[PDB]
């Protein structure tokens, strides 16, 4: 659990108090938020909070699963949304720390 242990107490950590995390903290709320299309066209959604709880629950089988679950957050994004879109910006920001984070993760 080394590296899942990284994985919570760093990666998800630092991302978390990143100041543009907020809008990956919760599942988007298509109700509020009037997104009905959104989980049409993102079959596989994640956000924070999910990966929070998977690594609270030891959900995950391996470091690489948990990576993943990171990746297709960033990837939905990108996906949905618009270039010069707010939460774009703040998805690029957010992934540069992971990338620089993921780079510092000693090997299992
Ligand atoms: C991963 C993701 C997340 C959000 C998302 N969560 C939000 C939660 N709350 C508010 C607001 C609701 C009203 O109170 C203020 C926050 C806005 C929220 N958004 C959008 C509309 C948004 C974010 C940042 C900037 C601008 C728009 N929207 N899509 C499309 C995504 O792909």
């Amino acid at each position: 659990t080394n590296q899942l242990q990284y994985l919570q107490k760093v990666v998800l950590k630092d991302l978390w108090k990143h100041s543009f995390s907020w809008p990956f903290q919760r599942p988007v709320d298509a109700v509020k938020l009037q997104l009905p299309d959104y989980y049409t066209i993102i079959k596989n959604p994640m956000d924070l909070n999910t990966i929070k709880k998977r690594l609270e629950n030891k959900y995950y089988a391996k470091a690489s699963e948990c990576i993943e679950d990171f990746n297709t957050m960033f990837s939905n994004c990108y996906l949905y949304n618009k270039p010069g879109d707010d939460i774009v910006l703040m998805a690029q920001a957010l992934e540069k720390l992971f990338m620089q984070k993921l780079s510092q993760m000693p090997q299992e």
